[PDB]
């Protein structure tokens, strides 16, 4: 799956 951080 694909995976995003947004701090
Ligand atoms: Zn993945």
């Amino acid at each position: 799956g694909s995976n995003q951080n947004n701090f």
